[PDB]
C-alpha cells in the first residue's frame, strides 16, 4: 500500500512476530499453542447473539471500563492467530468474520465517539485504543481504510491531544513518563492507520519529553531514581511501560518521516544502567519500585523483570557496538542468574522469544556474575545494595516529606500501609521468596524493619507523606552506606529515630527516641520470613535450638538468632549488640490476592512465615542488632564475637556501627553538636555519615538529607 502500511507491518513484527514463528521451536510453540487456546475459549464463548447485551458474559457489565479493554484485547488475539499460518485459525473465515462483526458492534453499543468515560479513563484512552490499533494493524488486510478510520476515529476523540490525558474530562493531566509513551502506541499507530501525518510528527515530538532527565517532579532523575503519579517512587511498575513500550514503537518511529535525535535518546542508556540494573537481583525486579503492581498475583517480581529485561534487549538490539555487547550482557548475565523464573514465561511475542534464545545461546555475548553494588535513590527515599562475593542483596524502603509512603488505588494495594515505614528486603538464595503468594498472606500489620503500633488500619486509607524530611542515605562506595529516617507513623502518636548501617557483607538496624502517646502497644518487626516446606529452617537463639510454634514465645536476654538452612546462601542470622526482649513464631498464614486488590481472585493461598519481633513499652525505647545473611553458624558465632564493640553509640542524638575489620563508620547525627568517635575523629553537623580510615587519611562521605546536599569535609568532618 504505502509507507504507513510498511510501518505498520513493521509493527505487527514487533508485537506478533508471526513473520518469525517456527513450528519447530519449541518455546514459540508454547507461545502459539497458548494464543490458540485462548482463540478457541473467546470463539466459543462469544455470545452468537441475535444482537445480544454483550459479546462475552465475563465482560458484560459495560459500567466496569476494564470491560471493553478486555474484550478488544480478545480481538487482538483472533487477529495474532487469522495472520499466523501455523494457527488452526489462520485466514479462518468465522474468525476473520467474528473480529469484523464485533468490531462494528462494540463500536455500536458500546465504544464510540458520542460515549463518554465511564469508570477507568485508562481504558477509554490507552487500554483499548491500544488493544484497537493493534486488531487493525494485523488484520488491515482484512478492512479498508475506510473502516480503519471508522473505527479509530472514537480514539481521535478520547485522545486527540498527544501532550494530556483525560482530555474529554473536567480536570485534564499532562501525559509523561510511562503514561507518555503509551500515548505513543495509541497515536504514533492510529496515526499510521489514518496515515495521519500531523498525527504521527506531533506525537513524536511529544515522546521526546520522556527522554529528559528531572530534577523534580515526575521521571527520571540523575541518581537513577524514577517517580510518577506526582511523589511515588515508581521505576518497577511506570518505569517498566515506559522502557517496555518505548522499545516497541522506537524503530517504527525511527523509520518514520520524524526520527528521533541519536543524542536526545541517550539518556536510555541512563535509564537501564541507572534506574533499572540496581533493582535487579537474580532475576527479581524490587518490589519497594513497583508501587500497587505487588498486589497482582500475575506480576510478582521475577514476572515483572522481564518486562524490564525484554525492553532492555530491544533496545540493546537496535544498538550497536559495545553498547549492545554490553546490554546484551546485561540481559544475558541476569537472566542466566535465574534459577526460579523461566524467562520465556513473560516473552509474549515470537520476536522476544527468537531475541531470547540467540543471546542466551551465543557464546559470544559475555555472562559474568555482576559484581557489587549500592545505589542510593535519594530522590524516591530507596536505596538498593547487592553483595556479589556473598551472593545477596538488600533493599531499604523508606519515604519522606518529598514522596508518597504507599499507592492504594483503583482498589489496588489495600495494605501496603507500612511497606515505606523502613521497610527492608533480603534477597538471598530463596529466590521465590516475595513470590509464590507472599504479598496476599504476609501480615500487613508487621512488614519486616518497621516499628508501629498494633492499631487497627482501613483498606480504604491512602498514602501520606512524612512530616519530616530527615530522611536519606549516605553512600561512601559500592559496600558501605548509611541511612535514617526522622519516623513518625501515620496517625501521629509513634516516633523513632530509625537507622540503617551497611557494611559490606551485613547490615546493622538502630532505632533509639523510640516513644508512644497512644493506648495501642507499640513493637519493631525484626523479621517476618517466608518459608520453604523444601528447605526448612532450624532455629537457634543464643546458639541453642529452639522449637518455634504457631503461638509467640518469648526470648528474654536474646543475644543473637540464627535461622539455619541447609543452603548457607540462605542462612540469616541477627545479632543484638545488647541483650534484648524478643519473641517469636512460626504460623501458616491465609489469604488471598483479592483482599489486597478487588480485581483478583478470592482463592485461598496459603505461606507458613517466621516473624520475630520487639516491643517497646516505655518511651525512649531503642533497638539494634545485625543481619548477617549467608554464612554457617560456626561463620555466624565467629562473626558475632568480631563485633561485640561494634555499636559505638544508639541515643536520641547519635547512631553510630563501626567496622574494625574494614574500618568503617557508618554515623547519623540528629543536631549539631560536637560528636567525637572512638577517640579518632569527630563529626560536627546533624546529617548521615560513612567514613572510613585508611591509615592516617580518611574517606568522607557526609549527606544532609533535609537539604539534599553534601558539604565541605572541613564543615562536617575533624581530626
Ligand atoms: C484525583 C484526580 O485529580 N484524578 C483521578 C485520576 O487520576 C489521574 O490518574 C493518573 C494515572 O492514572 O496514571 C495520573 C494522574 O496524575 C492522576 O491525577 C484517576 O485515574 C481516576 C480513576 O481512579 O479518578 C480521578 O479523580
Ligand atoms: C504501571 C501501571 O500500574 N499501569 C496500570 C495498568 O497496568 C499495566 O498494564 C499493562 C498493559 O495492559 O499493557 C502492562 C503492565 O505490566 C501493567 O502494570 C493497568 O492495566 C491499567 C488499568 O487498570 O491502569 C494503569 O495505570
Ligand atoms: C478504595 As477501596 C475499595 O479499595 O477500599
Ligand atoms: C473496610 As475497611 C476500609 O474498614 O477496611
Ligand atoms: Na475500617
Ligand atoms: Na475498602
Amino acid at each position: 500500500k504505502d509507507t504507513y502500511t510498511d510501518r505498520l507491518d513493521d509493527w505487527n513484527g514487533i508485537i506478533a512476530g508471526n513473520q518469525y514463528y517456527d513450528s519447530k521451536n519449541d518455546q514459540m510453540a508454547k507461545l502459539n499453542q497458548e494464543l490458540e487456546g485462548k482463540v478457541a475459549d473467546s470463539l466459543s464463548s462469544i455470545s452468537s447473539q441475535a444482537d445480544r447485551i454483550y459479546l462475552w458474559e465475563k465482560f458484560s457489565n459495560y459500567k466496569t471500563s476494564a470491560n471493553l479493554t478486555a474484550t478488544y484485547r480478545k480481538l487482538e488475539e483472533m487477529a495474532k492467530q487469522v495472520t499466523n499460518p501455523s494457527s488452526r485459525y489462520y485466514q479462518d473465515e468465522t474468525v476473520v468474520r467474528t473480529v469484523r462483526d464485533s468490531m462494528e458492534w462494540m463500536h455500536k453499543h458500546v465504544y464510540n465517539s458520542e460515549k463518554s468515560i465511564v469508570g477507568n479513563w485508562w481504558d477509554y484512552e490507552i487500554g483499548t485504543p491500544r488493544a484497537i490499533n493493534n486488531t487493525l494493524s494485523l488484520m488491515k488486510e482484512y478492512f479498508s481504510d475506510e473502516e480503519i478510520k471508522k473505527y479509530t476515529d472514537v480514539i481521535e476523540k478520547f485522545v486527540p491531544d498527544p501532550e494530556h490525558f483525560r482530555k474529554t474530562t473536567d480536570n485534564p493531566f499532562k501525559a509523561l513518563g510511562g503514561n507518555l509513551v503509551d500515548m505513543g502506541r495509541v497515536k504514533v499507530i492510529a496515526g499510521l492507520l489514518r496515515k495521519d501525518d500531523q498525527e504521527i510528527s506531533s506525537t513524536i515530538r511529544s515522546i521526546e519529553q520522556v527522554f529528559k532527565l528531572v530534577d523534580q517532579g515526575e521521571g527520571f532523575y540523575q541518581d537513577g531514581s524514577y517517580i510518577d503519579h506526582t511523589n511515588v517512587a515508581y521505576t518497577g511498575a511506570y518505569g517498566n511501560v515506559l522502557i517496555d513500550g518505548l522499545s516497541q514503537l522506537l524503530p517504527v518511529i525511527q523509520k518514520t518521516k520524524n526520527p528521533i535525535d541519536k543524542d536526545k535518546m541517550q539518556t536510555m542508556y541512563h535509564w537501564i544502567d541507572k534506574s533499572f540494573a540496581p533493582l535487579l537481583v537474580n532475576g527479581e525486579l524490587m518490589d519497594m519500585s513497583r508501587g500497587r503492581s505487588i498486589s497482582r498475583a500475575n506480576s510478582e517480581g521475577h514476572v515483572a523483570a522481564v518486562e524490564v529485561l525484554r525492553g532492555i534487549h530491544r533496545i540493546a538490539d537496535m544498538s550497536e557496538g559495545e553498547t549492545k555487547q554490553r546490554l546484551q550482557s546485561l540481559v544475558k548475565t541476569i537472566v542466566q542468574s535465574d534459577s526460579y523464573y523461566d524467562v520465556f514465561k513473560n516473552l509474549k511475542t515470537y520476536k522476544d522469544i527468537s531475541l531470547m534464545q540467540s543471546l542466551l545461546s551465543d557464546a559470544g555475548v559475555a555472562s559474568v556474575p555482576r559484581t557489587s553494588y549500592l545505589s542510593a535513590f535519594n530522590k524516591m527515599d530507596k536505596t538498593a545494595m547487592y553483595n556479589a562475593e556473598k551472593g545477596f542483596g538488600f533493599g531499604l524502603s523508606l519515604f519522606s516529606s518529598r514522596t508518597l509512603n504507599y499507592e492504594h488505588m483503583n482498589k489496588e494495594n489495600k495494605r501496603g500501609w507500612y511497606t515505606s515505614d523502613g521497610m527492608f528486603y533480603l534477597y538471598n538464595g530463596d529466590l521465590s521468596h516475595y513470590s509464590d503468594g507472599y504479598w496476599p498472606t504476609v501480615n500487613p500489620y508487621k512488614m519486616p524493619g518497621t516499628t508501629e503500633t498494633d492499631a487497627k488500619r482501613a483498606d480504604s486509607d491512602t498514602g501520606k507523606v512524612l512530616p519530616s524530611a530527615f530522611v536519606g542515605t549516605s553512600k561512601l562506595d559500592d559496600a558501605n552506606a548509611t541511612a535514617t529516617m526522622d519516623f513518625t507513623n501515620w496517625n501521629q502518636t509513634l516516633t523513632a529515630h530509625k537507622s540503617w548501617f551497611m557494611l559490606k557483607d551485613k547490615i546493622a538496624f538502630l532505632g533509639s527516641n523510640i516513644q508512644n502517646t497512644s493506648t495501642d502497644t507499640a513493637a519493631t518487626t525484626i523479621d517476618q520470613r517466608k518459608l520453604e516446606s523444601s528447605n526448612p529452617y532450624k532455629v537457634y537463639v543464643n546458639d541453642k535450638e529452639a522449637s518455634l510454634t504457631e503461638q509467640e514465645k518469648d526470648y528474654p536476654e536474646t543475644q543473637s538468632v540464627f535461622l539455619e538452612s541447609s543452603d548457607s546462601k540462605k542462612n540469616i542470622g541477627y545479632f543484638f549488640f545488647k541483650k534484648s526482649s524478643i519473641s517469636m513464631s512460626k504460623a501458616l498464614q491465609k489469604g488471598a490476592w483479592k483482599d489486597i486488590n478487588e480485581g483478583q481472585s478470592d482463592k485461598e493461598v496459603e505461606n507458613e512465615f517466621l516473624t520475630i519481633s520487639q516491643a517497646h513499652k516505655q518511651n525512649g525505647d531503642s533497638y539494634g542488632y545485625m543481619l548477617i545473611p549467608n554464612v554457617d553458624r560456626a561463620t555466624f558465632n565467629q562473626m558475632i564475637k568480631e563485633l561485640e564493640s561494634s555499636l559505638i553509640e544508639n541515643n536520641e542524638t547519635l547512631q553510630s556501627v563501626y567496622d574494625a575489620k574494614q574500618g568503617v563508620w557508618g554515623i547519623v547525627k540528629y543536631d549539631d553538636s560536637v560528636s567525637t568517635i572512638s577517640n579518632q575523629f569527630q563529626v560536627l553537623k546533624r546529617g548521615v555519615y560513612t567514613i572510613r580510615k585508611e591509615g592516617d587519611e580518611y574517606k568522607i562521605a557526609y549527606y544532609n538529607p533535609e537539604t539534599q546536599e553534601s558539604a565541605p569535609d572541613q564543615e562536617v568532618f575533624k581530626k
